[PDB]
This record gives C-alpha cells, sequence and structure tokens, in this order.
C-alpha cells in the first residue's frame, strides 16, 4: 500500500462537522477512496506521521463505546495525540458552563469531539470554539460521521450506493444516526428505495423527511412505511439497518427470507432487536462496520487537520 | 534548540512545590521560554525533546485545565501521559498515599500531583525519587498558576514591575492567590496590591507575614477592602477574581469604571462573580489565561525533564 | 540487541502454564536488555503505531499503569477505554465490546472478576488478548514479573526455598507463581503459609502434583510464619487478604487471615530471616506487610514493580514483533 497517495479531502479544511447536509456526492466519495487508503496501508502495517503534534480532545457528556474509541484510535494512526478529558473528573461539578467548558478544552486542543444529550449544545459550542468541532452525536439530532462510515461500509460490502433498496429499522424518531444517513444518502445517491421500518410512535420524523421532499421526488426515491420486517423488506433489500430501541427483530430464521447478496448492519450497541445467531451469517456486516468507522474517522481528520 | 529553546537550568530534576522557591531570574527565564514555545507552536511546529519520558497525573480531586494543560503541554513537548484514575486504582483495596507514589514514581518521569490535604505533597516527595510538580494541595499553593498567572500580565501589559493588582475573592481558601500574591511580592516591584474580601475570607496572616521582609525594602502598598470599590476599579492595572468557592462581582457597568489599559483575570472555574457580560471585552484576559497556561507548562516540564 | 521472544508472536497469554523454562528465561534477558536500554535514557521506536486498549472491570495501580508504561516506552500507543463510561450502561454484552476494542486495537490488555470471561473474550477476539487478572484464578504476567525479581535479586530460581503468604486460596498471584515454579523449575521446597480456610486450593495443586512428586518438590503447610519458615526461605512472597472475593462462610475466611493464621512480617519477624533473601508482595498491601520493612535492604516488593515494567516490555515486543 506504500505507494498510494493520502491526498486530503481539501473541502473540509478547518472546517466542523455537525451535519450529513453538509457534504456534497464529491466530498464522500473522496473520504471513501481516502479510508480506503488509509486502510491498505495500516493493514500492510505501515506507520503514519501526518499529525505528529496535533491534539484530539474528546468531549462526551454521554456513554460511548465505538464512537469515543475509534475516534481515539483513528488519531493515534494518524500519528496525533488525544487528551483525555473526562465530564465527571472535571471543573463542571464546581458549576462550570458548557460555553466556559468548550473555551477551556479550546485553548489546548487542535479538534474537538463532542457528544452531548442535547440537541443544541453542538450549537453552542461553534459559538465559542476557534478549533474544529466534530460532532460525535448530539442529543435525537444527528451523527454525521458514523452516515459517514456507515456509507463507506455499504460501498464495500456491496460496491455501489447508487440503486440500492435500505430498511432504516427501529426507534426512527430518536435515533441520530438513522436521521444522519438517510439526509447523506437522499441528498447525494440515486437510492432506489428506504423502508422506514418502525412502530408508529417511533417513525422517522417529518423534520428529517419534510427537507427532502424535493431530491426524493427529483430522483424518484421511493420511500415505504412498514411497522413490520415483512417477506417484502426481507425480500427486497439490499441493506438492512437496524437500531436499538433507545415486530422487528432480526435472527436467523427471519434472515432465511433475505436476498444472498445483501448486508445487516447495526450502529450499535445492540439490544434483542438483533440477535446473536446471526452474527456468524457472511452478510453480518456489523462488525465489519466499526473497524470501517476507524478509517472512515482517520480520513475525516486527516482532511480537516492537513 | 539550546538557542530556540534553553531549558531553564535551576529547575532540572526538581519538584515543584512553592511560588517561594523560584528567583525573579528564574521566572523571567521560564516567561522567556513559554513565549518560544508559542511562537514555535502557533507557526505548525513539532517538537520532539521528551520522546520516551512519562508524566503520570495523581489527581485526587477534579480538575479541568490543570490537568488538560499539563497533559497538552507533555504531549507538545512530544512526551507521554499513563491516564492514571485515583477512583479506579487499588486505592480502593487500602493502598495507602505513599505506596500509590512508589508505583507511579517506578514507571513516570515526573508526577503531577494534586491532593485535598495541603501537607499531602510533603509525604509524596518524602518517598518519590521523581520530581513531583504541585498541581493543587488543599488551601496551600497552586505554584503553576502563579507561574502562568505572571506570564500572562507580562505579556498582556509588558511588564509586571510597577503594577496594581487587585486580589479578589475567597483569598483565605485560594490556593491560586496565595501562589500569586508570594510570586509577584517575592520578585517583583509591585506598586499596590488590593486585597478585595470580606474580613472571614481574607487573604491568610500565614501568608503576608512571611512577605514582610519584601513588603518593607520595595514598598509595595497593600490595602484591604470588603467590595470592589470604585477606587480599585479606576487603580487596577489588574482584577485578578476568584470564586468565593457582596459587591464584588465583574460586570459590563462595572468595567466602565476600569482603566482602558488593563486586564480581568480569574483563574476559573467561576461563578457569578465573574459576568460573561465581561468576555466580549478586550480587557478579558481569563480565556487567554488558559492557553498561556499550556506554553508556561511545556516551559516547566522541558526545563524538569532536560 | 532486542530479540523477541518468538514463541509468544501473536498468541494471547491466558496462564502460567503456556510458559516453557527457555521461554520465562528468553523474557528474563530480553526484560534486563530493556532495563539496560531504559537505564540508559535509550528511546524505543519498535511498536511505533501499535495500539494497546486496556479492558479493566475492577480497580488497578500497578497492573494497569505499568502495561501503559511499558507500552508507551516501546513506542506504542494507549486507547484510554473506560468500562463505567462505556456502552454497557445501555446494555452492551462482554462479547460486543471485545467485538468492539479488537476493531482498532493491536492487544486487549483484559482483567475481570469472572475467571470464565478471559476464555470468552478468546473466542471472540482476534487480536492477542492479555490476561491481566481473571477472579480468582491467575496473573500470569505477575508470575512472569516476580520470577524476574527473584532471578534479579537471588541470582537463581533453581534450588530456592519460598514462602507462598497470605490469601493463597483468592490470591490469583501465587496460583500463576507457584504454576509457573514448579513446572519450570526445581524448587527445593514450598511453604503454604495460610489459614486454613485461606489455604492453596486442590485445583492449582493436584495439576501439579506430577511434578512435584518427579522433581522431589518438599511441600509444607503451616498456619504461620514459624523459626522454620523464617530460617529457610530464601523468599517470602506475601499476599493481601482478597477481602472484595468475600455470608458466615465469607466473614470465617475473612477473620481466619489474622483469628486463625500469624503471619504478619515486620522488622521484629525480619530478626529472624536469613541474611541473603528477598521478601516479595504483588501489592497493594494492607497491615499484613508492615512499613518497617521499607528500609530493609531485603524487602524487594518496591524494586519489583520496576521489573514489572521492564518484563512487560519484553511480553508486549514479542506479542506483537
Ligand atoms: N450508539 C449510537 C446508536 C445507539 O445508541 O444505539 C448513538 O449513540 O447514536
Ligand atoms: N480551580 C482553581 C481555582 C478555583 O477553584 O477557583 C483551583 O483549583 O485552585
Ligand atoms: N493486585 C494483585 C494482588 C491483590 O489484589 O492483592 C491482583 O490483582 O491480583
Amino acid at each position: 500500500g506504500s505507494m498510494l497517495e493520502l491526498p486530503p479531502v481539501a473541502s473540509l479544511k478547518g472546517k466542523s462537522i455537525t451535519s450529513a447536509e453538509q457534504f456534497s456526492r464529491a466530498d464522500i466519495y473522496a473520504l471513501i477512496h481516502l479510508a480506503s487508503a488509509m486502510q491498505r496501508k495500516i493493514d500492510a502495517g505501515e506507520v503514519l506521521n501526518l499529525l505528529q503534534g496535533r491534539i484530539m480532545t474528546p468531549l462526551f457528556f454521554e456513554d460511548s463505546s465505538r464512537t469515543f474509541s475509534s475516534f481515539c484510535a483513528a488519531m493515534i494512526r494518524l500519528g496525533g495525540s488525544v487528551v483525555n478529558f473526562k465530564v465527571e473528573a472535571s471543573s463542571i461539578n464546581k458549576g462550570e458552563t458548557l460555553a466556559d467548558t468548550i473555551r477551556t478544552l479550546d485553548s489546548y486542543s487542535d479538534v474537538l469531539v463532542m457528544r452531548h444529550p442535547r440537541q443544541d449544545a453542538i450549537e453552542e459550542a461553534l459559538s465559542v470554539a476557534q478549533h474544529p468541532i466534530l460532532n460525535a452525536g448530539n442529543g435525537a439530532g444527528e451523527h454525521p460521521t458514523q452516515a459517514l462510515l456507515d456509507t463507506l461500509t455499504i460501498h464495500s460490502e456491496l460496491g455501489s450506493v447508487d440503486g440500492i433498496t435500505i430498511a432504516l429499522i427501529g426507534d426512527l424518531k430518536m435515533g441520530r444516526t438513522v436521521h444522519s444517513l438517510l439526509k447523506l444518502l437522499v441528498r447525494n445517491f440515486s437510492i432506489k428505495c428506504v423502508f422506514l421500518v418502525a412502530p408508529d410512535a417511533l417513525q422517522m420524523p417529518q423534520d428529517v423527511l419534510e427537507p427532502l421532499q424535493h431530491e426524493i421526488a427529483t430522483k424518484g426515491v421511493i420511500i415505504h412505511r412498514t411497522h413490520a420486517l415483512t417477506d417484502e423488506v426481507m425480500q427486497k433489500s439490499d441493506v438492512l439497518y437496524t437500531t436499538r430501541l433507545q415486530d422487528i427483530t432480526i435472527d436467523a430464521a427471519r434472515m432465511r427470507l433475505a436476498k444472498e447478496k445483501m448486508i445487516v448492519m447495526h450502529p450499535l450497541p445492540r439490544n434483542d432487536e438483533l440477535s446473536t445467531t446471526v452474527d456468524a451469517d457472511p452478510r453480518a456486516a456489523y462488525f465489519r462496520q466499526m473497524r470501517y468507522g476507524m478509517f472512515m474517522r482517520m480520513a475525516i481528520l486527516w482532511s480537516v487537520l492537513a
């Protein structure tokens, strides 16, 4: 993988990342090819020193296993460093405001990775930070880097993103991952069809679907709402993208209905909506998805900080 | 390297426990080293001075600035951090402080220690082979805060001799003001100090009494006030305020009385004693102060470890 | 100058049993070489771009810090994963957690209160896992650094008389150490010094019974540091009461440590010890090992931690080379 270039995606330079809306099709493909090259070099055991002396600081005001770790791992595999700030062992116990906390980490860091239970917290953070903030999840709003890594996953596993039928399953109302993913897919690709699979109370919100209306109509994207993984959903979907609470269960029995050429995805963590009986299936892409996450995050950090 | 970033020789291999241990020449050499670190980092240069050396933080109480600042400064020097947490440690199995110290001392080149007991630093020093840097010992001292505070004054105003400074808030329990008063009065010709606090929270007699010889021979003027009077507002070149862990609040209305060229400083975190209405004022130096902190800690770490 | 121990390459470390004598000596010599270079101030860049992720489900000072420090001094990096701040709060299983960190890491360092958690991790992990403690089971890298300590301090492991003292029932350190010494060395004598309720378990001794017999290793049980134990032992290896592993059963076991044994090591007790010997303790200690011993040249339990770092460098390099 030695002779591969790592050209940073120029449109990302020095910018905060808050929404799937900010990326073009050209941006997404450029990040995919960058991530794929990162992967090749890392897997061949090559050592990258692109971000030596640059600091990422995680600011996680709620729990994370993969997003936090993969961001740290991505930064370190670029040669960068991480300052391990913790909210519970911080001056927030002494009454410190969110804005003062941002200005603090912003004094030391080159990039901030922020996850917060309030949707409006990223906005507040942007209004005071000088360095880029990467949105690692803002309440029930968005998770833009999850959308990007999810798209890398589809592209690598199936070989194409245009033309797919995808089911978004579970808690679509509160799921920030399905919010960013729908936006990123519909805005930039020629999606055939989207099944919105959720109980009525947990359906995809209007504030996501409405801004997409022009794109949905002009590209002819077929939207279908169901409250179950029906035979039709199982038989037509190239991607079953399921999510946690926050019948739609996927187990081996259910998988007998799926196409040979398809993938099951889940941003994780999972509960019983996605059974361990699916794990040995070649079509279970939800573990590989995490490793794709680290490479996408390397492509993003290098592009942001180059 | 020895030209651009000469280490301050007097600090080599030494523990830092008190503002008292520094001379005027030490402070100026640190200040000049910190500005050179600043210039190199802000120009994007990568420093490799402490590769292979380990700092370990030992924080028995919370910190946002001091912990992060020290970690960043170590990293920006090319050194590394072992992220020890007291709450996830063998202290829960009955391990003493002395044994904890010997433990981290077996792996580390420098320890950074914050503890709610004033004498805990002295116990740690009796067993440690490697330097310990006091990041706060009860209501005792915070010597690196006084150093970065003095760098902040020097950089913003252009000199430290001749200033009128107000120390405002909980002066009794404020380890920052204890160290700062000591550092300033011992080593500079301070014109006037205002100690702005009710008698119940006034500067301790055990800080004032040992400064007797320097107050006398440099003719430093010192007055107590209970409130932030108009005289204090009009005469002060530096308003240094702190968390009362009446009538001491600095807001945009109070600022209308301040000199045109002065700074407002605060070691942080703040409560209502320092209104956010002041944050847009160019005189508000308490965010820049944190960044000076990182460069001062780089100058300290490099001098101690070179 | 720092050749990795080839037999360890790419392999998980779960038990003292997986090591041969040649493996132990090659690790010791590699560890001593790491120590010479680190002490001379040399900077190593052997694992640049490799990541270790600590997965600690219980408390640690030495083991966690030592592994991180060892990784760093090899030029490697750490992803500081925190169990209490993870998706485990949202219901994520152990296996899914393992798969997660395994997606980003080159090596996992795992400590868990359940003895069988390490095996479950192994069945799903692609990258090597290092057992940093599995319940009251084993602490294999402790056993290695302890043998490094005995070797460096006394100059020989074969022929020693060793007392294993304290909570032998819940002591994963003495479990691993007893297995490592007996399988790979000609130990002259082992004193098992504990109250009956905390004695070395049968599931440790029985698999060792063949080696004990055919090597002629003397095993004695006592509940006290008698004159005989003090006068004959080349090493006194003492341990903490493992309270966190402990009903009236529990209460009986817990108080037996002071009530049904006489096993404190203090300066007065040390007046009976040989001139050429060491006192060891994996740490942390409570009152079983008095601070009056710390000034004694024979107190090796602080130097033991530093040997720990060098053994862990030799191990990490050997696993990841
Ligand atoms: N972990 C993802 C989805 C989930 O929580 O299941 C998120 O934080 O958005
Ligand atoms: N945080 C600083 C100052 C303050 O608490 O106001 C200290 O810990 O000393
Ligand atoms: N720290 C060692 C010994 C002890 O805990 O007492 C262990 O974890 O096994």
